[PDB]
């Protein structure tokens, strides 16, 4: 049942100054631990380093708010 | 092992505006669910009725953000 855990990391990258929305989420345990990739949506006109700003933000506030996330792999596209 | 919900609890209770501290939190399993009560503090000086509005916003905060709650109670006393 991954649903709530899901739904957690969802809430917490969306909350993130420059996600348009979570585009893919994948994650599964590995032993009681969460592994996770994820992809954020960003405006297509910011820059490839503000782009990749937003993504560490998003790993540091997943993170911080869901403890046992030990691998969390963000990556961005354009949305909108 | 219940260290990672009651962190969670305690830090969406802190999160709403007026609460200084909680005070207590007694968490409990009845089944797969949480049943909790928690006293947080509160300006000396709010009245009766402010302290009932921020107990009401705290349980509904706390329970939005930890979808196993299934009961929580919370009231309220002076701190500071």
């Amino acid at each position: 049942h991954m649903e709530a855990v899901q739904n957690r990391i969802v809430e917490a990258a969306e909350r993130v100054p420059g996600v348009r929305g979570v585009i893919h989420l994948r994650a599964r345990y590995v032993g009681q631990d969460i592994w996770a990739e994820m992809i954020i949506g960003v405006d297509p006109e910011n820059t490839v380093e503000q782009a990749h700003e937003i993504c560490e933000a998003v790993q540091a506030a997943v993170c911080g708010k869901i403890r046992r996330i030990e691998s969390l792999h963000v990556s961005a596209e354009a949305r909108e």
